[PDB]
RNA sequence: AAUUUCUACUAAGUGUAGAUGGAAA
């Protein structure tokens, strides 16, 4: 018995198959003639009014009934903001008052007013009929009257306003987070500063034409929040705080216009207000997309006069706080340190030293924790005063000036796009082609809308995230230019999902049928109300459909031996037992049905519950009347064969709920007439199609598509409770998206060529068409019927305690390491128990395995060729698509590779954990991709299953294993899932396997003093020559930032040639490199000469030297422009002596030490896994489920250079 | 370049190999 052998029917899934269905004899001119399509498309197109209809009513309740609402706990709260509170235990009771409060403010929504008839069908049965006005207004709701399921996921995406979520999608949370800032702090910029606005010229001309009563003074002053919770108020709140109309040319202007104005003293510097929010780009046609993108991006916009205006604002950079300015800490520091001071990690280093030179004692060595300690402070760090850069920053450094010289950079550059773009906005331009296929109105869009969110992105760090005071004079104005510019991202987003847009369209409308439950079950009792049902002839299955007013026409037809006969397919599923029990067993009809008391005594005690300790006969007495109740309830018996177990077995209810429902499936058939469903179908009283897709046609031979498996299995005599129809299918229709004067195909008898340049059979000549695209240069009604494989499960129990037990009781455990690469898109190795290499290769190809004969395919030269093309394609934003579309059709071909592996070797995968990799910017398959493929991995794994295999051993369609938990979101990937193992990558490729060796030095020139420190710092230096390498020996005890290696001491050598970077491209040799660096500096090296160095004391040799030990520390050589020259290399001794030439193993059937780089790589994972499982062998079964994974670098360093010796 | 759909195809000729959870937003 194998380890998988034991996962099996674990838990439940859910999966949906779809499925053309063909329309056949003459349900289609039956269709057609009645006309029951038209109904429906209408129904669907018109959907978008009954939204826009329904929106409109949600928003008038929430208006009047925040016409109706008070708030009570905000005069204390408003108080214990200003305070400065800063924690200290007393901010704990302003969170709880303030989800409190956006509970009780919720509770009028949640509560009160009705609420209930508005998410029923009592919605467009009375409110939205009733509240309305225009007869076309109505004339789509009451057509929508019998229908009103349609909306539920709409209703359900309507419930998250009601709520308070703690997200920006909800009422409160809107219109009190988003609405208590801004209100409170722009009252108390009044209270500061309400003494500039006099009142004869503004005051009363803020008084008299808005509300002619609390005419401006009260509207700041404390409780008025409750009155700018409605919408007038609200918008009247936000026009004196902006600029009046008076419903005519007068434009009195508002209190922030005056603020603006007061300037003209040139020092008020008096920052400017800001209203308060509040809750709820073409795509459809060619020049509505251009004119969208002229309208909004033109000189006259105001998106680029948010840019000038934020460009004139950094035309005053320098005069502002340069100490309450703040950028926000993050990922733009790294780039931004980069730029202003020069080097891509300043201020992480300047930032580094002082907390060093703070919490850190003058200890000789840092350690491990420390240093995690340290960059977890790091991340702690909120932000980044301008001020502190100042002082970070060495002397005569103007950060200011040196950011508005790169910002004035960045705003010249986007004048100079536009200067290129004038020919696209000159509103006398006219286009010639179709947008998508022309590139001059796309390839310049895009030079336009890059710079520009480049921008957007480059400015956007500059918050802070939240903070004490800052330059509100400044965060003012930068603010009401950003909430402009953020619209940037909307009209990209949305002109780049078009010139994508695929030629085809998939938009389909739902078939009713003139039912509003159609389809909804598969019961032979209430069919009449479902109107749905299936047939087979032999291999070919059938779905029929009668009509609304014939619903009886496949009652009475019997099989007559007329020579054919159409099966049918009948004897639902048990639904719900657990609930439709008490249901069907306590719905009053005792009256003549029993004479007990004891029952009804334990069920009004709700003792057959949980909260008793355990009784023999309490829980035991409900079962057995509800035992003795199916025998005697004659509507399930006669169908189900109920034989239930013996009484010792049982010990609780879900388990016989569980029971019950594994004996409320019983699937079957009834016979039927050939002739008789024909002529059904002729006389339109019964339209019939087929269900098929490209397997089901008879000309197919290879083996099918799993879902074909999954879908046949359903009606097999061995699926026993495995793979059942959870009821309620539905059925599409989707129209043809192309003119039949596009169609565009290969003719008869053309030798056609073929891509993939492994395959030798160079053309093809087929006798008939190829049309491309056929598919959807016609109509195709799809429809989709769900499953649910392993409703009933046996196994139930925790997969990540079992997985680790299994592992200890195991005494040869195998291992799946896997690790992406320069020259590998994927590169697998499998280890043993033990540390051996059982098998290495790499997955540039594919190699897909049909019929005997197996075909390679490649994979990389494939990306290589498209990325070529994205190369000289003036526009990539298609062609940028399609490589993101490749690749993620390449991850879903390496998964077959590896629920092989799986299988075949009963092992654990080992993936690399995304949250903690800092992947070199040439790794092919980019983080994006990997990430969806760690998602992509798990799904199949969840019910890993052959196709080439029994449906009915272990591994197959019924007993496909479930060895990984559900996934549930790309950060909770951690540390373990079923039969895989997130664990880091740290030092996982600069490592050689044979020793365990790692360069932690700091190879790259400083200074001269600090150069002789290093070069002293090591043991000796001695150019050997018996075998003509410079031995170099060194204590790791020495240099610092070594507190990872455990043997700490090493004896180096020259030993080989290493490759360059230089982008040029050199090979050189490190022997004749030391003597040429000894020759042409002239130190006498036939000797330790390390005293001999020293003193030398010109920058000219030091810095030449450190670059070249640098050269001699590399292990990761290669071309950078060939992928037949990739050997790594490690300049210390093995056990024998000699070194570690990853060439040497090239030329070898299965070698013990990895043969590429990336091989290093995957080596390296499986290597930290075993050391998981190692760690696993020590714990008690108890513990199993506590042991940490989290393989720290200096554990690891001890595992990969003890374990070799 | 044929597909319930996606990807790579031509895979011995109306298709082959993998994968696929859809509807709503
Ligand atoms: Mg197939
Ligand atoms: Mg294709």
């Amino acid at each position: 018995m194998s380890k998988l052998e034991k996962f099996t029917n674990c838990y439940s899934l859910s999966k949906t198959l779809r499925f053309k269905a063909i329309p056949v004899g003459k349900t289609q001119e039956n269709i057609d003639n009645k006309r029951l399509l038209v109904e429906d498309e209408k129904r669907a197109e018109d959907y978008k009014g009954v939204k826009k209809l329904l929106d409109r009513y949600y928003l008038s309740f929430i208006n009047d009934v925040l016409h109706s609402i008070k708030l009570k706990n905000l005069n204390n709260y408003i108080s214990l903001f200003r305070k400065k509170t800063r924690t200290e235990k007393e901010n704990k009771e302003l969170e709880n008052l303030e989800i409190n409060l956006r509970k009780e403010i919720a509770k009028a929504f949640k509560g009160n007013e009705g609420y209930k008839s508005l998410f029923k069908k009592d919605i467009i049965e009375t409110i939205l009929p009733e509240f309305l006005d225009d007869k076309d207004e109505i004339a789509l709701v009451n057509s929508f009257n019998g229908f009103t399921t349609a909306f539920t996921g709409f209703f359900d995406n309507r419930e998250n306003m009601f709520s308070e979520e703690a997200k920006s999608t909800s009422i409160a949370f809107r219109c009190i987070n988003e609405n208590l800032t801004r209100y409170i702090s722009n009252m108390d910029i009044f209270e500061k500063v309400d003494a500039i606005f006099d009142k004869h010229e503004v005051q009363e001309i803020k008084e008299k034409i808005l509300n002619s009563d609390y005419d401006v003074e009260d509207f700041f002053e404390g409780e008025f929040f409750n009155f700018v919770l409605t919408q007038e108020g609200i918008d009247v709140y936000n026009a004196i705080i902006g600029g009046f109309v008076t419903e005519s040319g007068e434009k009195i202007k508002g209190l922030n216009e005056y603020i603006n104005l007061y300037n003209q003293k040139t020092k008020q510097k008096l920052p400017k207000f800001k209203p308060l929010y509040k809750q709820v780009e073409g795509y459809t046609s060619d020049e509505e997309v251009l004119e969208v993108f002229r309208n909004t991006l033109n000189k006259n916009s105001e998106i680029f006069s948010s840019i000038k205006k934020l460009e004139k604002l950094f035309k005053n950079f320098d005069e502002y706080s340069s100490a309450g300015i703040f950028v926000k800490n993050g990922p733009a520091i790294s780039t931004i340190s980069k730029d202003i001071f020069g080097e891509w990690n300043v201020i992480r280093d300047k930032w580094n030293a002082e907390y060093d030179d703070i919490h850190l004692k003058k200890k000789a060595v840092v350690t491990e924790k420390y240093e995690d300690d340290r960059r977890k402070s790091f991340k702690k760090i909120g932000s980044f005063s301008l001020e502190q850069l100042q002082e970070y920053a060495d002397a005569d450094l103007s950060v200011v000036e040196k950011l508005k010289e790169i910002i004035i950079q960045k705003v010249d550059e986007i004048y100079k796009v536009y200067g290129s773009s004038e020919k696209l906005f000159d509103a006398d331009f006219v286009l010639e082609k179709s947008l998508k296929k022309n590139d001059a109105v796309v390839a310049i869009m895009k030079d336009l809308l890059d710079s520009v969110k480049s921008f957007e992105n480059y400015i956007k760090a500059f918050f802070g995230e939240k903070e004490t005071n800052r330059d509100e004079s400044f965060y003012g104005d930068f603010v009401l230019a950003y909430d402009i510019l953020l619209k940037v991202d909307h009209i990209y987003d949305a002109i780049r999902n078009y010139v994508t847009q695929k030629p085809y369209s998939k938009d389909k409308f739902k078939l009713y049928f003139q039912n509003p439950q159609f389809m909804g079950g598969w019961d032979k009792d209430k069919e009449t109300d479902y109107r749905a049902t299936i047939l087979r002839y032999g291999s070919k299955y059938y779905l029929a459909i009668m009509d609304k007013k014939y619903a009886k026409c496949l009652q009475k037809i019997d099989k007559d031996d007329v020579n054919g006969n159409y099966e049918k397919i009948n004897y639902k599923l048990l639904p719900g037992p657990n609930k439709m029990l008490p249901k069907v067993f306590f719905s009053k009809k005792w009256m003549a049905y029993y004479n007990s008391e004891d029952i009804q005594k334990i069920y009004k005690n709700g003792t057959f519950k949980k909260g008793d300790m355990f009784n023999l006969n309490d829980c035991h007495k409900l079962i057995d009347f509800f035992k003795d109740s199916i025998s005697r309830y004659p509507k399930w018996s006669n169908a189900y064969d109920f034989n239930f177990s013996e009484t010792e077995k049982y010990k609780d209810i879900a388990g016989f709920y569980r029971e019950v429902e594994e004996q409320g499936y019983k699937v079957s058939f009834e016979s039927a007439s050939k002739k008789e469903v024909d002529k059904l179908v002729e006389e339109g009283k019964l339209y019939m199609f087929q269900i098929y897709n490209k397997d089901f046609s008879d000309k197919s031979h290879g083996t099918p598509n799993l879902h074909t498996m999954y879908f046949k299995l359903l009606f097999d005599e061995n699926n026993h409770g495995q793979i059942r129809l959870s009821g309620g299918a539905e059925l599409f229709m989707r129209r043809a998206s192309l003119k039949k004067e596009e169609l565009v195909v290969h003719p008869a008898n053309s030798p056609i060529a073929n891509k993939n340049p492994d395959n030798p059979k160079k053309t093809t000549t087929l006798s008939y068409d190829v049309y491309k695209d056929k598919r959807f240069s016609e109509d195709q009604y799809e429809l989709h019927i769900p499953i649910a494989i392993n409703k009933c499960p046996k196994n139930i129990f925790k997969i990540n305690t079992e997985v680790r037990v299994l592992l200890k009781h195991d005494d040869n455990p195998y291992v799946i390491g896997i690790d992406r690469g320069e020259r590998n898109l994927l590169y697998i190795v499998v280890v043993d128990g033990k540390g051996n290499i059982v098998e290495q290769y790499s997955l540039n190809e594919i190699i897909n395995n049909f019929n005997g004969i197996r075909i390679k395919t490649d994979y990389h030269s494939l990306l290589d060729k498209k990325e070529k093309e994205r190369f000289e394609a003036r526009q990539n934003w298609t062609s940028i698509e399609n490589i993101k579309e490749l690749k993620a059709g390449y991850i879903s071909q390496v998964v077959h590779k590896i629920c092989e592996l799986v299988e075949k070797y009963d092992a654990v995968i080992a993936l690399e954990d995304l949250n903690s990799g800092f992947k070199n910017s040439r790794v092919k398959v980019e983080k994006q991709v990997y990430q969806k493929f760690e998602k992509m991995l798990i799904d199949k794994l969840n019910y890993m299953v052959d196709k080439k295999s029994n449906p009915c051993a272990t591994g197959g369609a019924l007993k496909g294993y479930q060895i990984t938990n559900k996934f549930e979101s790309f950060k909770s990937m951690s540390t373990q899932n079923g039969f895989i193992f997130y664990i880091p990558a740290w030092l996982t490729s600069k490592i050689d396997p044979s020793t365990g060796f790692v360069n932690l030095l700091k190879t790259k020139y400083t200074s001269i003093a600090d150069s002789k420190k290093f070069i002293s710092s090591f043991d000796r230096i001695m150019y050997v020559p018996e075998e003509d390498l410079f031995e170099f020996a060194l204590d790791y005890k020495n240099f610092s930032r070594t507190d990872a290696d455990y043997i700490k001491k090493w004896k180096l050598y020259s030993y080989g040639n290493r490759i360059r970077i230089f982008f040029d491209w050199e090979e050189v040799c490190l022997t004749s490199a030391y003597k040429e660096l000894f020759n042409k500096y002239g130190i006498n090296y036939q000797q330790d000469i390390r005293a001999l160095l020293c003193e030398q004391s010109d920058k000219a040799f030091y810095s030449s030297f450190m670059a070249l030990m640098s050269l001699m520390l590399q292990m990761r050589n290669s071309i950078t422009g060939r992928t037949d020259v990739d050997f790594l290399i490690s300049p210390v001794k093995n056990s024998d002596g000699i070194f570690y030439d990853s060439r040497n193993y090239e030329a070898q059937e299965n070698a013990i030490l990895p043969k590429n780089a990336d091989a290093n790589g995957a080596y390296n994972i499986a290597r930290k896994v075993l050391w998981a499982i190692g760690q696993f062998k020590k714990a008690e079964d108890e513990k199993l489920d506590k042991v940490k994974i989290a393989i720290s670098n200096k554990e690891w360093l001890e595992y990969a250079q003890t374990s070799v010796k």
